């Protein structure tokens, strides 16, 4: 077999029989290999192991010739921007955020923070390790620490006036994660007043690990709102390149409709720009983006794909409904920040509540929100789906699994690349009606 940490996007396992300190400092060996010339950037999250494993990371590297820039506990974006930033060879970051307590990882990028994925380099770095029987050498490269956040607050900034900011008052649950650091930077520089929740980082996550999806963990977040009449909420995993917002009844807003939202501002700023989205949901983005006058370019999702497209599209945003959403300026990668500056300001000029700026898309195009499905056989269950729509004819497309339009309600049925599991997702136009009765009927034949 294969070392199971890796893969498709990024290496993630159990500590310490499938990611520990030797393995850990084969990758740095076997990255130095991978990239053109220049230092390697390298970053952690809260997690407690995860300083160690940073460690036998940078000791590989330099036992390689690799010198190594040690941005510190930082997100994910950090990584991605000093990366660009720095015009280093390549960066990672120490993160398994969503995981179990026992588990940690890493997300490998080459120049300009380019993705390295299955097919890009890891499985190459991935066989370089599982044959390495060599013994470690000794750091022939230095390790400098660069902790300076000045360049990449500077560009958080960039993205809104702050001299047509209001006073929002914004609820921020970092989930004992890393967001809260970041936030507590750019406060002396807007004029909104905080309500921290699960604010300070801890690896140990007495919270419960970093997922505003959890009902539960949502909750926190909507009662905080609820409970201090705050114009929105904004909550984090726990490396912060996802983010996920809260209007001010408490209620969660779908990322799909940030997708539309977040264009139209980055339009705005940028116009006529191409944007990236993904194939799950489509109808909202595709009208919200052509009404600000921009130009939508459907992709596949998965990071990786919407970075490239964006690259090769000079797309000015790009966004999924899986709370990712990417930057062309941000060396076209995603952010947990940009993303609630950017609807601050909007909420600020337009002096309408993230609610109003919503509602009518969300009646418009109501969707089944992401429905997993682990069955015997994925493949006959997708058959079967499919036979029973055929006599109805609908307009087919294969970006992304199966997308099918029916007229006034279409699906898109995938695997995933990153569990063993099949996704779901509806949506209709302005019939929730529709939306409920196909759901389950295909909830049922996906079943049977
Ligand atoms: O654990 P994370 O690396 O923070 O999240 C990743 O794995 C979980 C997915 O929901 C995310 O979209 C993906 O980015
Ligand atoms: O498991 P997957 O569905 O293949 O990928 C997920 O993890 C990475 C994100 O880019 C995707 O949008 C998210 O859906
Ligand atoms: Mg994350």
């Amino acid at each position: 077999m294969t070392l199971p940490a890796f893969k498709a996007y990024d290496i993630r396992g159990r500590v310490p029989d499938e990611l520990n300190e030797d393995l850990a400092r084969r990758i740095g060996v076997a990255l130095a290999a991978q990239l053109d010339q220049g230092p390697v950037v390298l970053g952690h999250d809260v997690r407690l192991a995860s300083p160690a494993l940073q460690e036998a990371l940078s000791a590989g590297l330099r036992a390689s010739g690799r010198d190594v820039i040690d941005i510190g506990l930082c997100g994910t974006e950090e990584v991605y921007f000093q990366t660009d930033y720095l015009k280093a060879a390549g960066g990672v970051m120490v993160t398994a955020s969503h995981n179990p307590m026992d588990y940690n990882g890493m997300k490998l990028v080459r120049e300009q923070a380019r993705p390295i994925s299955s097919d890009t380099g890891l499985f190459a770095i991935r066989d370089t390790v599982a044959a390495d029987t060599a013994a470690p050498g000794e750091p022939t490269a230095s390790e400098q620490s660069r902790t300076d956040k000045t360049a990449y607050l500077e560009h958080l900034l960039s993205y809104v006036d702050r001299s047509t900011l209001k006073p929002l008052k914004l609820v921020v649950n970092a989930g004992n994660g890393g967001a809260g650091l970041i936030v507590d930077l750019l406060a002396p520089h807007l004029p909104f007043e905080f309500v921290r929740v699960f604010h300070e980082p801890d690896g140990n996550f007495p919270n419960g690990i970093p997922n505003p999806l959890l009902p539960e963990n949502r909750d926190a977040t909507a009662k905080a709102v609820k409970d201090n009449g705050a114009d929105f909420g904004i909550a984090w995993d726990g490396d912060f390149d996802r983010c996920f917002f809260f209007d001010h009844t408490g209620r969660f807003i779908e990322g799909y409709y940030l997708v539309g939202l977040l264009a139209q501002a980055i339009l705005a700023k940028q116009p006529g720009g191409k944007v990236v989205h993904d194939p799950r949901l489509t109808w909202n983005t595709v009208e919200q983006v052509e009404e600000a006058g921009g130009i939508p370019v459907l992709c596949k999702s998965g990071h990786a794909f919407i970075k490239e497209k964006m690259r090769s599209e000079n797309a000015v945003y790009g966004g999924e409904m899986s709370a990712h959403h990417y930057f062309r300026e941000f060396a076209y990668a995603d952010s947990g920040m940009i993303p609630w500056l950017l609807i601050a300001e909007l909420v600020s000029q337009s002096g309408r509540s993230l609610a109003d700026l919503v509602e009518a898309r969300m009646q418009k195009f109501p969707c089944s929100g992401e429905i997993n499905f682990k069955v015997a056989d994925a493949k006959a269950s997708v058959a079967r789906v499919m036979e029973h729509y055929a006599s109805l004819s609908p307009e087919l497309d294969y970006t992304d699994g199966i997308s099918a339009d029916f007229g006034q309600w279409r699906f898109n049925l995938r695997s995933s690349n990153t569990e063993p599991l099949l996704r779901l997702n509806v949506e209709t136009r302005g019939d929730a009606a529709l939306l409920e009765t196909r759901t389950q009927e295909i909830s049922n034949l996906l079943r049977g």
